[PDB]
C-alpha cells in the first residue's frame, strides 16, 4: 500500500556523471563507454548566449581545451564533435561504470527521473513527467546543466533528457541525448517563453486507477461519457485531450479495478466540476498528473 | 528554480542490497562489511507471526538454512544473531562496495529517502518523513521488508530505518538498524493501529520559507505572532508545537527572505485558519510537511555527494 513519486534508483546514472570545463564555464557531462555528453553550450561565454554560431565557436577548440574530471581523476579528451546541441567528447578511458543504456527520445505526458548534478557531483533524484509544452517543473540551480533525465525499466537505463535550460516562469528546457530539443526552444539567450501548459489527462486518469486499486472509491458516480463529450469538457479545465491510444493504454487498470475508461473519464469530469469537497486521492488534494499507466502498473499491486 | 521532494543519490545503498532467504521467505537485506542486516521476522512462517518466540525459532536455524545472494553471486553465512528486531548474518566476504556509514536513529519530523527493495534488488527511490506518530507513508509491497531508509551527511551514509510491516490503514511501520521499532509496534501479526497523526509545524514553515524563495508570497502579511498564541493554534489544528529550538533552526531562512519566524508562523495561522482561497503554494492545495529546514537550504542550495 502507499503510492509515492518514486524514482528509479540513481546508482547506474551517478557512475557516469562527470564535470565538463571549458574556459570559465563548467556543467555536468554524461559518461558512457569513452564519450562525455554535455550541453554545446559549455563553448560559450555569458556574452556569446545571444546569437551563439556554435560551429564557429568549436572550431576555434582543441581537445585540450576540454577539462573533463571523473572524481579526482582527469579524463584526456581525444577528439570532440557536435551532434545537434550536444557536444561529444571522445575521452581516451572507457568508463568502467558504463551500465547497459540506451538513448530514447519521449512523448509529452512520458515521466523519468532526474539526477541533479553540479560539479560533476550529484545531489539528489527526483521524479520529473515532459509537460504538453516540453518543459519540464524541474529543481535546477546554476551549474546543473547537462544533468540527465532517465527510466531504468528492467535493468537497462534509458537515457531521456539532458538539462540545457531555464525558462523565465522557473520551467527547465533540455534535449534528448542526441542533442534535439524538446519543444521549440533554442540554446540562445533570445526572449523564448514556455507555452500555455495543459494537464496530462491520461496521467490523471492512471492515477485515479491508482486511487481504486489502493482502495479509495468515494469520486466514483454512476456516469459513463462518450469519448467526445468528454474531450469537449476537459478541454474547458485546460486538460490535454485524451485519445483512443490513451484509452487503450488504460485497458489494462479498466480490467483490474472493473471501471470502464469512459467510466472514469466520467469521475473525472465530476471532480473537474465539484473539486474535492474537503478530501484527498492518495493524499492530494489536486488531481496529478505525474504518473503514467505504466508507472502505477508498476509501482501498484496487481 | 523548482522545488521537488527529492530524494538523496541511491548508489551508495544500492550497493549493499542484497536478497536473504529462509525457507519459503525471501526479503531483503543490507550487506555492510561482513554482516548482512535483515529482519528477525524472515525465519517465521504465517503461524509463528501470531505469537513468535524469536530465540526459539532462531536456535533451529543453522547458518546454511539462510541463503544470501548479492546480484548473480551467493554470499556463504558463517555466523547469525539478533539484535532486537534484526537478524545479523555474519558472512565470509566483506561487502567491496560498503561505502562510509553510520546507523543514527531519528526522530519524528526528519526525512529520509527509502529505496524500495524486491528480491534483493532496488525499484525505487523516495522521499519521506517520520511521522509524528512514528510511521511512515512509505510505497511498499509483498517482498519489499528489509528495504532500508538513509540520509547521506557528506560522504557518509546514516542509515536510519528498516522497513518491517505495513499497518491496517497502509501506513508503514519499522526499524533504527540496531533493530529498535519505531513507535510502539511489535513483529507480531497482532492487531495494531496507526495513532492519530499529527502535522510537523517546523517542516510546514521551512515549506513556507522555500516557497517564498521560489517567488510565491501571496500568503505573507503583515502580521507576527508570540510563540504561546501561534501554539495554541498549531494545538487546535493538530499540528506539533512549535519550540524555541525549531524557531533557531529557521534562523537562517528567515534572515534570507527577510520574513522572521514569527512573521511566517503568522502567514501559517491564517492560513489554517482560512483555507488557501483557491490558491497553491509550490503546486499544492495542502501545507506540505516532509520537507525540513535542512533539506530547503540543501535543494535551495545545491549540496553534493560524490
Ligand atoms: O538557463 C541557463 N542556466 C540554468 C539552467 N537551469 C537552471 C538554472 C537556474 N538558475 C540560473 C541558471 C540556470 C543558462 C544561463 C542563462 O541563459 C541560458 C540560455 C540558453 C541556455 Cl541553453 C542556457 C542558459
Ligand atoms: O507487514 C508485513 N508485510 C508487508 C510490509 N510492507 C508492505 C506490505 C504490503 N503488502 C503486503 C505485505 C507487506 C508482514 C506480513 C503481514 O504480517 C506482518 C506482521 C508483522 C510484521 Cl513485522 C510483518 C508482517
Ligand atoms: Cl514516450
Amino acid at each position: 500500500s502507499g503510492f509515492r513519486k518514486m524514482a528509479f534508483p540513481s546508482g547506474k546514472v551517478e557512475g557516469c556523471m562527470v564535470q565538463v570545463t571549458c574556459g570559465t564555464t563548467t556543467l555536468n557531462g554524461l559518461w558512457l563507454d569513452d564519450v562525455v555528453y554535455c550541453p554545446r553550450h559549455v563553448i560559450c561565454t555569458s556574452e556569446d548566449m545571444l546569437n551563439p554560431n556554435y560551429e564557429d565557436l568549436l572550431i576555434r577548440k582543441s581537445n585540450h581545451n576540454f577539462l573533463v574530471q571523473a572524481g579526482n581523476v582527469q579524463l584526456r579528451v581525444i577528439g570532440h564533435s557536435m551532434q545537434n546541441c550536444v557536444l561529444k567528447l571522445k575521452v581516451d578511458t572507457a568508463n568502467p561504470k558504463t551500465p547497459k543504456y540506451k538513448f530514447v527520445r519521449i512523448q509529452p505526458g512520458q515521466t523519468f527521473s532526474v539526477l541533479a548534478c553540479y560539479n560533476g557531483s550529484p545531489s539528489g533524484v527526483y521524479q520529473c513527467a515532459m509537460r504538453p509544452n516540453f518543459t519540464i517543473k524541474g529543481s535546477f540551480l546554476n551549474g546543473s546543466c547537462g544533468s540527465v533525465g532517465f527510466n531504468i525499466d528492467y535493468d537497462c537505463v534509458s537515457f531521456c533528457y539532458m538539462h540545457h535550460m531555464e525558462l523565465p516562469t522557473g520551467v527547465h528546457a533540455g534535449t534528448d541525448l542526441e542533442g534535439n530539443f524538446y519543444g521549440p526552444f533554442v540554446d540562445r539567450q533570445t526572449a523564448q517563453a514556455a507555452g500555455t501548459d495543459t494537464t496530462i489527462t491520461v496521467n490523471v486518469l492512471a492515477w485515479l486507477y491508482a486511487a481504486v486499486i489502493n482502495g479509495d472509491r468515494w469520486f466514483l458516480n454512476r456516469f459513463t461519457t462518450t469519448l467526445n463529450d468528454f474531450n469537449l469538457v476537459a478541454m474547458k479545465y485546460n486538460y490535454e485531450p485524451l485519445t483512443q491510444d490513451h484509452v487503450d493504454i488504460l485497458g489494462p487498470l479498466s480490467a483490474q479495478t472493473g471501471i470502464a475508461v469512459l467510466d472514469m473519464c466520467a469521475s473525472l469530469k465530476e471532480l473537474l466540476q465539484n473539486g474535492m469537497n474537503g478530501r484527498t486521492i492518495l493524499g492530494s488534494a489536486l488531481l496529478e498528473d505525474e504518473f503514467t499507466p505504466f508507472d502505477v502498473v508498476r509501482q501498484c499491486s496487481g
